[PDB]
C-alpha cells in the first residue's frame, strides 16, 4: 500500500476580529470559521511516524490567528488567499493550502433610526463563504457562495407538464408554493497568485451584492416554471454581470408545502383557490442543482 | 401506585397560513410550529387501558389545522387560546389545554426597493413565541417571548468589582465583548377567558414590538457593568410600559470572546488596547437569568 | 420595579476525569457536562450594579474542575450533592446551588474478546442525568434521569378504543410499530444534607440500573394498548422496587411510522398484512407526559 | 451560457423495511435515508421550461418505496445498485443515477439474556452508508462507509517532533488523549452492471465488518505516534483483506482534551503524570485526512 492522497490541518477555528476608528469612534466587526488543510511532502508522516514534516494543526491555528492581526479579515477571498500563500511559501515541503471560510453575519444595530457605532445584530445564519485553493506553480482557485438564504413565495410557481408513467402520482399544479435554501457559488478564473487576487479586490464584495440581488429578485419575479429553470435564470444574469466568473453553481432544495384536505370536516374548503392552510414537510425534499458555463 | 400528573398530545406541528388580499393582490404568510397537550380526567387511559377517555393526539393535530383555517393566526397570543379554549370546551372531560406556538420569520422583501407583494425572506432564525394555558374555572394564563435574537458589542460593556477569592483566576476588565442570544419573557395578568383576551388583541403585537425595542436600545445603549445590571433595566423598562405585563424573564447567556496573547509571536501586541483578534468560545458560557416583578 | 426571582453561573462546561489503577493499568473515564447556577443575596448585582455579591461564574467553572480533581465524579448523584453543598457552605450570602450534569458513554472496548484496559466506544447518545438543588436550610433534592434513549418495536402495539368525534380520521389498528425516545426520571425523596447523600451511595447507580432494565424489558414484551398504558407500568416497577424514590415522570413521543399505500402501483400490497415498507414521519409526533407517585 | 453540469432528485427520503419469520415469529428491521439523483439528457428543463424530460422527483420517492417493498433492501450496496440500474434502464434519457443510503442502527434488545423477537435499540448514531453511481455504459460505482463511530483512549497515544518555528507554541508530549469521529470508505473496484455487483454480494457485510473490527482494534492497540500513522496502518490492514477494494479514505478529526494546571489553587497538580481531569474542547480541531491505494 501506499498514499494516493493525503492533507490535513486544522478545522472550526473561529476567529473575531474588530477594527476601530479612532476618529469617528465607529467600530466594525468580522467573525469567521477557517479550516486550513494542507498537502504536500508529508506522506512518510503516514507511513514511517515521521513527524518532522508535519507542520502541527495547533501551529496552523497559531498562523490563522496572526494572520488575522496582521491583515484584513475582508473580503474573505483576499484574507484566504493571503493565507493559503503563507503556507505554500512558508514551508518548501507544503505544496497546497486548502482554506474554507464561513463568514457569520454581524450587521449593524438601527436605534432610533441612526446607526450604532458598536452593536451588532445577527440578522440571520445565511452565510458569505470561500473556498481558497492555493497550489503551489498553479495560482489561486476561488470559489465564493451564499448559504443558508432561506426564502419563500407564495405564489407563481408552478409545475406541470412533467414525465407521467407508471410511478407518477404528483398532479400537476398551476399555484404552488415556492420554498428553498439558496446554496450559490461563482466560480473565479484561476489567479496566477497573490498580486493578482489583490488587483481585483473590489470585485469580490460587488460580485458577492449582484449574486445575491439576482438571486432574490429572480426568485420573487420569475413566475417559475420549475426549480431547473428558475436557477438558472439566476445563474445566466451572474454571469453577464461579472466576466472575471467562469461558473456558478446552484444546489437548491424544494422544501414542500402540502396542501391539506379538510373537507371531511364540514365540507370544509382548504384546496385549490381555496388553500390556505398547509402543512410545511420537513422531509423529504427535492434537491435540484446545476453548474451554468458559458457557451 | 397512581397517577399524579398527566398531560399528553401532539408536538411539532408545523403549520403555514397565507391570506391573500383579492382587491390588491398582496399576500402574507405566517408559518409556526404548535404543541397541544391536554389535562384532565383521563388517568385511566394509564392505569387500565381505558382509550374511550383519549381525544387522539392525530385528532388534536387535525383540530389545529382546522382552527387555523377558521381564525386568525396572530397575533400567537390570540389564536393559542382559541385553540385552548376549544379543547376544554368541546370535551367535558378535558380540563386544561397546554398550547405551545413558535412563530417564523417571513419578512416580504424589498425588490428595487419596493416591497414584493407574495415573496418573503427569513431574516433570522429569532422566534417570537406563546405559551398559553387555558384552565376550565381558572381562565387563561399567557407568557409571550422572543427568543434566538443573537447580538453582540465590541466595547461599553465592563466586568469588575466582582468577589475575590482563592477559586478566583479571572482578570477585572473596563472593556470586554458582550454578545449573548436573548430569550426574553412577558407573563400576562390572567384573562378571565377568551372574551378577555380577545379584548385586549392589539397590545399583544404592540408589547412584541416593546419588548424587542427595549432589549435592542438597551443593550446597545447601556455601558453594561454586568449582565445581571443590563437585563434589570430592561424588564424595568417593559413593565413600566405595559401595565397589563405582571413580570418580565430574562436567560442571557454570556458569549465569550477571549483575548489572544500573541506576543510570543515577534512581540505581536494584541491584548488590552491593542485587541484585534479574538477567539469566540463556543463552550463554557454564563447563564444569566432573572424574573422582575412590581415593588 | 423588583427582582422576584434570580440565579446566575456557568452552563456547558465540558469535563472529563480518569482514574489509573497502578496496579493493573486499567483506566476508566468519566465524561460530562456540567451546569451551575447560584441563587441567594444578589439581587443588588441587577439593581445597583453592585458586583461584590457576584461570585464570577469564571470562578464557578474553575470550582467545578477543582471540585472533580478532589472528590469522586461518580455516581454523578454524589458529586452533585457535593459541588452544590460547596457553594452554599463557602459563601454565607449563597443560598441556593442548582446542579445539573449529563453523563456521556465511554464504554469499554471488547478486542478480541477482552475488555482493553484504556479504549472507549461511545455506544449511544443516551445520556445519564441528574438535577440536583441544594439549598440552604432545606437539604438536598435530587433528580436522577435517563434520556435519548431510543426503541422500536416493530408489532405488538396497539391502539383502538379511543373518543371519535367529528375531528377524527385516524383508524383504529391492532398492530402498529411504536417507536420513542425515552426521558425517564425518577424523584428522589428529600435528603438532609451531604451526609445523607452520602449513605445511600450505592442505590444510585442500582436504581439508574433498575431504571432502564424495567423500561428496556416492559417496552419489549408489553402488548402496548397506549403509550400511556406501556409508560404507566414501567412506573409502577421502578416505585415498587427503590421505596426512596417518591416519583417517577416519563415523557414519551410517539415517532410515527406511517404504512404507505403502493395499490396504485401494479396493485401491489403493502398495507395491513402486508405492510412491509414504511415512511418514518420527523414531525409531527405524539408527546404522552405522566408523573406517578405511590398510591 | 450553457448548462454544463446537472443533477435533480430527491433527498431524505426515510425509509424502514420489516421483515417478518412467519415460521419463527422473528421480526428484523431496517432504516435508512434515501438520496437520488439523476443526470441525463435533461438540460432543456433548465433552459427551456421543458419539464418533458423531468421524471419528478416526487416520483423519484415513489420509485424508492416500490423498490424497497420488490428487493431486498440489504445491504446497501445491493439495494442502490438495483435502484440506480432501475432509472438508467428504464428512462432513456437518464444515463446516471447517484444514490446515497444512510442506514441506521436497529440492534434487537437482550431481555433476560434472550434476544427479543421484533424489539430494537438504536446503540448510536454510527451510520453505515454507501455512495452508488450508476453511469450508462459504465457499470456502478460504490463506496462505501461507517460515519459517526466515536471513540477514545486515555493514554498510548504521542505527538513528538513535529516541526517547530516561530509559529509553534505546542509541546511535545509522550502521553495523551486522543478521541476521534471515525469516517472511513472503501471504494470498490468499479463493476460492470448488477449482474457483477450481484455476484460479490456476501462481501459487502463482510468488508464493512472487517472496516469497523480493524478500526477499533488499531485504534486501542496502536501505541499511536499521530493521528496520520495510525489511520494508514488501518487502511493498509483493510486492503490485504479484501482484494476488491482499490481505495480506503479515512478523515479524523482530532478531538482534544487539554490539561488543566490547577496549580494556581492550593498546588493542586493536575498535569503530566498528575493529569486526572480535562477539558474536553469543542472546537478548534485537527482534522487529519488520507486515501490509501495500492503500490
Ligand atoms: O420544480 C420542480 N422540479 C422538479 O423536478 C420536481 N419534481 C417534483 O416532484 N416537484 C418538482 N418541482
Ligand atoms: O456580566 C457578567 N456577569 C457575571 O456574573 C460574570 N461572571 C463572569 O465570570 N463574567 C461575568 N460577566
Ligand atoms: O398510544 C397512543 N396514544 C395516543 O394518545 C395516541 N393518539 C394518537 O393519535 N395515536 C396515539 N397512540
Ligand atoms: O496526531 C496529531 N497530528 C497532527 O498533525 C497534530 N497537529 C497537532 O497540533 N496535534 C496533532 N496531533
Ligand atoms: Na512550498
Ligand atoms: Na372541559
Ligand atoms: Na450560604
Ligand atoms: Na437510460
Amino acid at each position: 500500500s501506499a498514499v494516493k492522497a493525503a492533507r490535513y490541518g486544522k478545522d472550526n477555528v473561529r476567529v473575531y476580529k474588530v477594527h476601530k476608528d479612532e476618529k469617528t469612534g465607529v467600530q466594525t466587526v468580522y467573525e469567521m470559521t477557517v479550516c486550513v488543510l494542507l498537502e504536500g511532502e508529508i506522506e512518510t508522516s503516514y507511513t514511517k511516524a515521521d513527524n518532522s514534516v508535519i507542520v502541527a494543526t495547533d501551529s496552523i491555528k497559531n498562523t490563522i490567528y496572526i494572520t488575522a492581526k496582521q491583515n484584513p479579515v475582508t473580503p474573505p477571498e483576499l484574507f484566504g488567499s493571503i493565507l493559503g500563500t503563507h503556507f505554500i511559501e512558508k514551508y518548501n515541503h507544503i505544496h497546497a493550502a486548502h482554506v474554507n471560510i464561513v463568514c457569520h453575519r454581524w450587521t449593524r444595530m438601527d436605534i432610533d433610526g441612526k446607526p450604532h457605532p458598536h452593536s451588532f445584530i445577527r440578522d440571520s445564519e445565511e452565510k458569505r463563504n470561500v473556498q481558497v485553493d492555493v497550489v503551489e506553480g498553479k495560482g489561486i482557485d476561488i470559489k465564493s457562495s451564499l448559504s443558508g438564504l432561506t426564502v419563500l413565495k407564495s405564489t407563481n410557481s408552478q409545475f406541470w407538464g412533467f414525465l407521467r408513467d407508471e410511478y407518477t402520482t404528483l398532479k400537476e399544479t398551476w399555484d404552488r408554493i415556492l420554498s428553498t435554501d439558496v446554496d450559490a457559488t461563482w466560480q473565479w478564473k484561476n489567479f496566477s497568485g497573490l498580486q493578482e487576487v489583490r488587483s481585483h479586490v473590489p470585485k469580490f464584495d460587488a460580485t458577492w451584492a449582484t449574486a445575491r440581488e439576482v438571486t432574490l429578485k429572480t426568485f420573487a419575479e420569475d413566475n417559475s416554471a420549475s426549480v431547473q429553470a428558475t436557477m438558472y435564470k439566476m445563474a445566466e444574469q451572474i454571469l453577464a454581470r461579472q466576466q472575471l466568473i467562469e461558473t456558478v453553481e446552484y444546489s437548491l432544495p424544494n422544501k414542500h408545502y402540502f396542501e391539506i384536505d379538510l373537507s371531511w370536516h364540514k365540507g370544509l374548503q382548504n384546496t385549490g383557490k381555496n388553500a390556505e392552510v398547509f402543512a410545511p414537510q420537513s422531509d423529504p425534499n427535492g434537491l435540484i442543482k446545476c453548474t451554468v458555463g458559458r457557451s
